[PDB]
């Protein structure tokens, strides 16, 4: 509806607020896992966490943490096919240790292979009426639609990749682990997928998708009090997808989808220290959705019902962890811990039903009208359940129990009731384009009535599509966190002796929320070269951040939650591509410049999310000065500069395409608290928490994909590709310990994959 210049270049940017990735641009890029954050590190509105995924942890597979525009990384809506694919039960929590209540968890409800998605789309910005619970973005994984037989093979190693490690952290990343820190010091990657599409009959047919992704990292199963490892072991990390969709096209009035979805995570630990402290911590979700599209000569009806079941688990190998003072396992002699704390869970079913009425276009006068309205009900069961009794506790070698912990077998659920309204007109006068809109949301978790006016409008300034300018107001209000009204049950089922149980106030907080103010900018420059200019201004108010006190008398740590954090971010992105690309003696030249400058100021870490607790004080001491804390510079996903050449080679005659992307990145700064024995403390603002910014290291990084299609088989069955991730191997450090003790980005790395058609 909007007038857009379409995006030929090498990698996908935003325009009129939204980022389209096709599957042809989803293979071409080098992606690594294959996770839908390996895609949107590229994006300019895109911060990733650098301290994350590094030269320690390349085993691990899982989907990474994205802020978009300065906002966290948990207030970001994942869906798939326009159905809420969220975890909202507690993306903050991602620890991987081992507890009575411990469970990993990301705010990606399916850990999806994106090398089996159709598209996904990214919206930034000018985000429309349908969407909404973000304070970020809207992040939409779509499903192929049968119109074929694919197998893949892709795999790498701890032998192709460079790992620059610190001396300090070598012992640790040998182990495999420092406590609950796990490290990948050697393991394979093996990713197979299968895809097919088959007409079933007239009308009618599936397309299917199946991916394992799997990384066996190697560790220490057992090391001493002296730190002499004893063995090693191979611990699976796997993640299974499993994608399909059935279409029935019954008519030129209806056409039916149904869809099944499936992510399975699970993950291998042990605790090196501990024997018989195996357990298998995972995530799984599954759903289904029925889609109907119904078409009226006045208006267009689309109606959707599903459910979605989002899961989290640990589950250890035993059921009772115990400190011997006098060991009797093996040949261990002293103090020696032993055991696990059985099998937790938590999980959210969600029941949708939403519609969608698309009128027909109409003009009153000169003035060009499409409105289009929605209405949805989501029913949400959450949970969190001890599915076995455990226990702790110190036994001596007579037999004597001591600080004795009883975890008692329990479930607690919640019921919510989700509601939406929503309604924006698509209003073309002459040149100009104006959406008018207003989304209403309300639930009885928090029972806020919430209202989110939404409004853009592009003006094609000589008419001929030549200069356009995008401006805009939108508002966007967040989504619930259910583990609020869910951990005071799971902390319940604890009996111990002086164990301080916990109660949680939440419910009269307000619903967090982001104003954008944002304006975009479309030219022709010449006769080949198409430049892109935007920038988004994000207010974040009302953000969730608590405070706790600890009560003798009842036993209980009262925690509660509020509304003080508050962030202001300027957002720039500036990009030039070219409308054709050179050829030079058959070789196609793609090239592309993308500039994104991100900088942010706030009274919070994105990282800690609604787990802040530092937003009640007003000013801190920053670089040696007693400033307002908001004034500050957010602590993290603060790489602010970030400019990209990218450059795609194509050589049609042998087959080959060449794919390049040289990112360099500006240096982080870690944040440090003072303690009163600093050099660089104040005792006169002794009242007030102070703050050093050390400046680290700007990285300039290659990652590459040559891939090779032999143009003797017919049909063009095969093709062969190799990855290089980081080609200069740059040493870059991501982030700094007190000491001075730095984590390093991951070097150089090669990936090896193989896919053939049928
Ligand atoms: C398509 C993938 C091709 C992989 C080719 C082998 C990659 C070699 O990888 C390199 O090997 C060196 C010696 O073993 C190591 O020192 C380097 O760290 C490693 O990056
Ligand atoms: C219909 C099945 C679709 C997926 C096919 C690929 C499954 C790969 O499965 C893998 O095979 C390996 C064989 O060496 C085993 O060692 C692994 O444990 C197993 O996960
Ligand atoms: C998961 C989907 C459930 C619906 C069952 C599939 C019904 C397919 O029905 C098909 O409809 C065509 C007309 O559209 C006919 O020409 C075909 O003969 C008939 O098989
Ligand atoms: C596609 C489905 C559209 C949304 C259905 C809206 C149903 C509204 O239902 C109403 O919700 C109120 C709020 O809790 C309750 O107080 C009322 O008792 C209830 O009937
Ligand atoms: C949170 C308490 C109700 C849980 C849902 C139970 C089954 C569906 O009952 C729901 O009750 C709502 C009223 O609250 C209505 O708005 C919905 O239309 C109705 O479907
Ligand atoms: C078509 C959509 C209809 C649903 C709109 C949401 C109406 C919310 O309405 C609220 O319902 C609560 C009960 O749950 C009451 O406590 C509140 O007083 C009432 O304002
Ligand atoms: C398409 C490009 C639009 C450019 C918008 C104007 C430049 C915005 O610039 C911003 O202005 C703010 C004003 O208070 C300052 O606080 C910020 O530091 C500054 O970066
Ligand atoms: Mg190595
Ligand atoms: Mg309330």
């Amino acid at each position: 509806f909007f007038e857009e210049m379409t995006v030929y270049a090498p990698v996908p940017v935003p325009v009129n607020g939204n980022t389209h990735y096709t599957s042809e641009s989803i293979e071409r890029l080098p992606t690594g896992n294959g996770n839908i954050s390996d895609l949107l590190r590229t994006n300019p509105a895109v911060r990733m966490d650098s301290t994350q995924s590094t030269s320690l942890n390349q085993g691990d597979i899982r989907p990474e943490k994205i802020s978009i525009h300065g906002a966290s990384p948990y207030q970001n809506a994942y869906l798939i096919d326009g159905i809420s694919a969220t975890n909202n039960l507690n993306p903050a929590n991602e620890s991987d240790a081992s507890s009575a209540t411990n469970i990993s968890g990301m705010s990606q409800g399916y850990y999806l292979d994106v090398s089996l998605l159709d598209n996904v789309t990214l919206y930034d910005s000018f985000v429309p009426v349908e969407f909404g619970r973000f304070n970020g973005g809207v992040i939409d994984a779509k499903i192929k639609r049968f119109n074929k037989v694919k197998l893949g093979y892709r795999t790498t190693r701890s032998d192709w990749l460079t790992s620059h490690i610190d001396e300090n952290n070598k012992s640790a990343f040998n182990q495999g682990s420092s406590g609950s820190t796990y490290y990948s010091p050697d393991f394979k990657k093996n990713f197979y997928t299968l895809s097919f599409n088959q007409e079933l009959a007239d009308n009618f047919g599936v397309t299917a998708g199946l991916s394992r992704r799997q990384s066996d990292i190697t560790r220490a199963d057992y090391v001493s009090n002296d730190g002499i490892v004893a063995g090693r072991a191979q611990y699976k990390n796997v993640i299974d997808t499993a994608l399909s969709k059935f279409t029935w096209f019954a008519s030129d009035r209806f056409t039916h989808d149904l869809t099944l979805k499936y992510t399975g995570s699970s993950r291998d630990y042990n605790t090196s220290t501990f024997p018989q402290s195996d357990r298998e911590m995972g995530n799984k979700s599954y759903g289904l959705a029925w889609d109907m599209d119904t078409q009226l000569a006045w208006a267009k009806l689309r109606t959707t019902v599903g459910w979605d079941h989002i899961s989290d688990y640990t589950r250890h190998d035993h059921d009772i962890w115990y400190t011997e003072l006098s060991c009797t396992y093996g040949d261990i002699t002293g103090r020696c811990t032993r055991g696990g704390l059985g099998h937790i869970s938590q999980a959210v079913d969600n029941y949708t039903f939403k519609t969608r009425l698309d009128w027909q276009k109409f003009a009153v006068g000169n003035v060009s009208h499409q409105p289009y309205f929605g209405a949805e009900y989501i029913y949400s069961d959450a949970w969190t359940e001890r599915h076995n009794q455990s226990e702790s506790y110190v036994i001596n070698a007579a037999g004597k129990k001591t600080n004795h912990t009883i975890y008692h077998k329990g479930k607690g659920r919640l019921g919510i009731d989700n509601y939406t309204l929503y309604m924006a007109d698509r209003i073309s006068w002459r040149n100009v384009s104006l959406m008018p809109g207003v989304r209403y949301d309300y639930d009885n978790y928090l029972s806020n009535h919430n209202i989110s006016p939404r409004f853009m409008t592009e003006w094609d300034i000589f008419a001929n599509q030549t200069s356009m300018i995008t401006a805009g107001y939108n508002r966007y209000y967040g989504g619930n966190i259910l583990d609020m009204g869910l951990r005071d049950i799971r902390n319940s089922w604890t009996e111990s002796v002086s164990g301080n149980k916990t109660l949680t106030r939440y419910q009269d907080l307000k619903t967090p929320y982001n104003d954008e103010l944002a304006m975009g900018l479309q030219q022709k420059i010449g006769k080949n070269v198409i430049a892109r200019a935007n920038y988004v201004y994000r207010e974040a108010h009302d953000q969730i951040s608590k405070s706790s006190r600890t009560d003798s008398a009842t036993k209980t740590t009262i925690t509660e939650y509020n509304n003080d954090g508050k962030t202001k971010t300027h957002s720039f992105s500036l990009s030039f591509e070219l409308a054709e690309p050179l050829h030079i003696r058959q070789v196609d030249i793609n090239p592309q410049i993308v500039f994104s400058y991100i900088k942010s100021k706030g009274n919070l870490s994105l990282n800690n999310g609604y787990e802040e607790s530092n937003t009640g004080d007003n000013q801190v001491v920053y670089n040696g000065n007693l400033v307002s804390y908001d004034s500050v510079p957010v602590a993290d996903f603060n790489n602010p500069l970030k400019i990209s050449l990218n450059m795609d080679f194509t050589h049609q005659p042998s087959g080959l395409v060449w794919a390049n992307t040289l990112a360099w990145q500006e240096a982080r700064k870690a944040r440090i608290i003072l303690g009163k024995t600093n050099a660089q403390y104040i005792s006169e603002y002794s009242d007030y928490k102070q703050y050093v910014d050390e400046k680290l290291d700007s990285s300039l990084t290659w990652d590459t994909r040559l891939s090779w299609t032999p143009q003797f088989l017919q049909q063009q069955n095969l093709t062969i590709s190799a990855d290089i991730l980081n080609v200069l191997d740059s040493k870059t450090a991501v982030d700094t310990t007190n000491t001075g003790v730095a984590t390093y980005a991951s070097g150089r790395t090669f990936w090896l994959d193989v896919s053939m058609k049928f």
